[PDB]
């Protein structure tokens, strides 16, 4: 028992990890079979970010200009593309540690590992949700863009998320892998409205369920509520509204735990209107939305 | 900016796990140069548990009963022997994979990352506190043990922790990698007092150093405190209590701030006596103490 914020092991995504350097930018590029993908804006300056013109920036720059280094040693770059804003740097040498890997576009409400990388050296590795609104709150300095979010199922890496920046509000935004901004969110030092953002609903009800299979019960009472009826209440207290769809999701957690699903929204429904009182679940004194209920049976059946 | 419970990267450990199996029972082990240790407890059956005799349980087995596999492969084990509540376990080959390690025996408040593994293959990694009473607050199933606790200074891993079992509580508890107990438990099926716990104070202001710089002001007030002062809020709010030494430990995160670490220890005070009316630090509505004062500095430096 015990239920924890956690990552997947990052070894098959360290094993990938370079540094790129483009003139005086210095920033982290992926490396899978004999391409390094990473953000456009390595090649640009402090001059250049507040309107640049990726396309002409990247005219000025050749193969040679493009510094790869996988920890001690040197790629040869051989080729280089933009595709959406993300750069694409073919080298002559297949990275001997890639892993069985995909390229997913993830959706608003689902989890992902990140590795925080520093001059292609991983430094550490967390749990994130994608908002609702398509940023991340994560943790990233100077020098970690392309630094990458992933999910593993047993050998294949799905990496779904490469980061680009921090907006003024301090909250982050990306790419996938191909390049195209999760949100509206574009590649320049200019003021982006991030949309309102809100609970991810399926996901407080998967930790819900989480809860009471490691014994935190308190909060289930003697309720039941309806879609309709709770729906009012998520959209009084910024929570996704809740679909059939979700429900479904979470019938695992429902047989496992014998509470129907509605009767786990009534004491949701409570918690919102009431609070907490000063009391926890699962460590928290807030509602927890990180953990996805896929994430819940993995984390409570033991998937390796 | 942003501040997330970062784990170290796990990749340096995850190429040390092997599965062992005695008999019956599967856990985990970590192979190190020609040497893999688990714990003990893998010898028993769920007759042995109530009150295993070890030394004649171990007594009864040959190197051949040892099945040591590393993924794939098998490993031949040419030697067995008991230290403490582990089981070193010769093989006549040293894992090419193993890294720069030590082993340490942790303080109670220092952190480390555990990496989650069954039948030898890693599935997640997470962040833990040793509590003061030397329990931690994991995430386990059935056939987590020999699952290992670590930090990471750049190249070098100290091994400090190897799970054992979880109390009836629903708290962990473990050795260090000499097989000795983090607190009074022993490796039987047996009630066991866990100690009184505190929170760990000098995290929580370490943790408050990390919201001041990632922006999160609202809890600074116009007060100053003194340790003696401190000390006795403390006590009433089952903090542990700080010293100069605690003090001197935050130096450089009250350098950092500007704030002194008696006027963040009022701030704390205030918090201890009001509660957050509501509000939030860094994403959590209570007091995190799993952040030591080096925590917070490599995460807000961008240490690798
Ligand atoms: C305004 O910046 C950008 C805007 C659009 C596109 C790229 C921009 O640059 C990214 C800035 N770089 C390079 C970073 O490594 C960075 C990333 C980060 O998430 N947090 C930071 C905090 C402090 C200093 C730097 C960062
Ligand atoms: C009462 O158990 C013990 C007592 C002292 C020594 C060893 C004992 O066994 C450990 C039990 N094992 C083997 C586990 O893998 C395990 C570890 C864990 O932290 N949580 C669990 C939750 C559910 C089922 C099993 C576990």
């Amino acid at each position: 028992s015990g239920f924890r914020k956690m990552a997947f092991p990052s070894g098959k995504v360290e094993g990938c990890m370079v540094q790129v350097t483009c003139g005086t930018t210095t920033l982290n590029g992926l490396w899978l079979d004999d391409v390094v993908y990473c953000p456009r804006h390595v090649i640009c300056t402090s001059e250049d970010m507040l309107n640049p013109n990726y396309e002409d920036l990247l005219i000025r720059k050749s193969n040679h200009n493009f510094l790869v280094q996988a920890g001690n040693v040197q790629l040869r770059v051989i080729g280089h593309s933009m595709q959406n804003c993300v750069l694409k740097l073919k080298v002559d040498t297949a990275n001997p540690k890639t892993p069985k890997y995909k390229f997913v576009r993830i959706q608003p409400g689902q989890t992902f590992s990140v590795l925080a990388c520093y001059n292609g050296s991983p430094s550490g590795v967390y749990q994130c949700a994608m908002r609702p609104n398509f940023t991340i709150k994560g943790s990233f300095l100077n020098g970690s863009c392309g630094s990458v979010g992933f999910n593993i199922d047993y050998d294949c890496v799905s990496f779904c998320y490469m980061h680009h920046m921090e907006l003024p509000t301090g909250v982050h935004a990306g790419t996938d892998l191909e390049g195209n901004f999760y949100g509206p969110f574009v590649d320049r030092q200019t003021a982006q409205a991030a949309g309102t953002d809100t609970t991810i609903t399926v996901n407080v009800l998967a930790w819900l369920y989480a809860a009471v299979i490691n014994g935190d019960r308190w909060f289930l009472n003697r309720f039941t509520t309806t879609l309709n009826d709770f729906n009012l209440v998520a959209m009084k207290y910024n929570y996704e509204p809740l679909t059939q769809d979700h429900v479904d999701i979470l019938g695992p957690l429902s047989a496992q735990t014998g509470i129907a699903v509605l009767d786990m929204c009534a004491s949701l429904k409570e918690l919102l209107q009431n609070g907490m009182n000063g009391r926890t679940i699962l460590g928290s004194a807030l509602l927890e939305d990180e953990f996805t209920p896929f994430d819940v049976v993995r984390q409570c059946s033991g998937v390796t």
